[PDB]
């Protein structure tokens, strides 16, 4: 089945929504769904109805990442717990999610992956600032698709980005170079300990960025400064990257195809900002260190044959 018609399902109510937090259930219930607990939902058996699962609790992200190719419904999931799992969150989240255009969104996607495919590098000019990603031969990306797969995953928010990835290696498919100044950032982490050792300094830098004056400049595909409320953080973040992963290294750089309503501001750590129009560039896997997506949500975007 479709994404397009996955939405279209969610918005009609058409579907349930698996939810592992009861407060996070009866909010889903307010707005007119059917909830199934996450350790009740039959995730075994074939089926060809669709269902949403979101994840508030950082202790079930493992059992999500267990469902790949093992799952025998077709699924998208909204995996708070790895962002912001407070209430707040999911009611801005589910009411972002019910409200994006996703047919237009999906046609953009599309339109930006043939793009992204067909060039040799991408400007990203956001304020003064220009950012450079050099595309190689092979392009890696996480989905380009828009159908849902048999046992695969993904979250709501793929659909409504179109991004390359440097998964192999530390420029398998694109390096970047320039300055990106930025609205705000988001922040992934696939555990509570990296959760814990980080949460602490990027909710800080969170809070700051709410002032502006945020500037990422990336030298040979590492950040090389990091500005942010106005105030250079570069040495913050470099120690605790110190050694971890690929260090400041880009590993993620996409394009937002949404529409922006019900939009939520920058400061708030939400899974969906990447989607509101605009261009992010993303160090670390959420491994040892979070997946940091600096996003320009009012970025313009030119491809380079």
């Amino acid at each position: 089945m479709n994404a397009s018609d996955f939405y279209a399902l969610l918005r009609g109510r058409g579907m349930p929504v698996v939810v592992d937090d009861a407060e996070a259930a009866a909010v889903v219930s307010e707005l007119g769904f059917r909830t199934v607990p996450f350790e009740a939902f039959d995730f075994d058996s074939p089926s060809e109805d669709p269902a949403l699962v979101i994840v508030a609790q950082m202790g079930n992200v493992d059992a999500l990442h267990g469902l790949w190719e093992r799952s025998g419904t077709p699924l998208m999931h909204l995996a708070l717990a790895k962002f912001d799992g407070g209430l707040s969150r999911l009611r801005a989240g589910l009411a972002r999610v019910l409200a994006v255009d996703t047919d237009a969104a999906l046609k953009r996607r599309a339109e930006a992956y043939e793009q992204l495919f067909s060039s040799a590098s991408v400007e990203i000019a956001s304020g003064e600032g220009v950012l450079r990603c050099h595309i190689g031969d092979e392009v890696e990306v996480g989905n380009c698709g828009d159908t849902l797969e048999q046992g695969f995953l993904y979250s709501v928010a793929e659909f409504l980005e179109a991004s390359v990835v440097n998964l192999e290696g530390e420029r398998s498919t694109f390096w970047v170079e320039g300055e990106l100044p930025f609205d705000g950032f988001i922040h992934l982490s696939n555990s509570a300990a990296l959760k814990e050792r980080w949460g602490g300094m990027l909710d800080e830098f969170m809070r700051r960025s709410r002032e502006g004056a945020n500037l990422v400049r990336f030298a040979d595909n590492v950040i090389d400064r990091l500005v942010v409320g106005g105030v250079d953080v570069t040495s913050a973040l470099a120690g605790l990257s110190q050694g971890e992963e690929r260090g400041m290294a880009a590993t993620e750089f996409g394009l937002g195809c949404a529409d922006a309503e019900a939009a939520e501001p920058f400061g708030v750590n939400s899974l969906l900002h990447k989607s509101a129009g605009g261009a992010y560039i993303g160090i670390g896997k959420g491994l040892r260190i979070p997946h940091i997506d600096f996003i320009a949500r009012g970025a313009t975007i030119r491809f380079i044959p």
